[PDB]
DNA sequence: TGTGTTTGGGAATCCGGTGCCGAGGCCGCTCAATTGGTCGTAGACAGCTCTAGCACCGCTTAAACGCACGTACGCGCTGTCCCCCGC
């Protein structure tokens, strides 16, 4: 399965008012069973998909250090 | 949600009493500083030599300088997790 749906999965798990972090989502992928490690530039890129599709909005920071929630828009 | 002011309350500080022991003074003594004198020599001074420090010049080339260009490291920001702190 795509690494988005995993990211969108783990961020409707742990859904809050702050919004998951990166370390967080790594936290959740990998107890999710997929490796975070290797494909760690592979997250970033496709957080920063999910960022430019609008699905994820950026609460902090900025880029893939900040933390995310989904956008219910 | 955020900026700002206020109060009980522990903790450091001030003040007065008090008492106690060491610092300051006094005395008797002694031994080390002082006086005077002799004598030896350490060094102050003159004087002489020669070396090695300074100033200069010219030439070559290697290093310093300025500048372009790119990337990688420093630094700021965010997050978390845990391990020292206060009691």
């Amino acid at each position: 399965p795509p690494v988005s749906e995993l990211i969108t999965k783990a961020v409707a798990a742990s859904k809050e008012r702050s919004g998951v972090s990166l370390a967080a989502l790594k936290k959740a992928l990998a107890a999710a069973g997929y490796d975070v490690e290797k494909n760690n530039s592979r997250i970033k890129l496709g957080l920063k998909s999910l960022v430019s599709k609008g699905t994820l909005v950026q609460t902090k920071g900025t880029g893939a250090s900040g933390s995310f929630k989904l956008n219910k828009k």
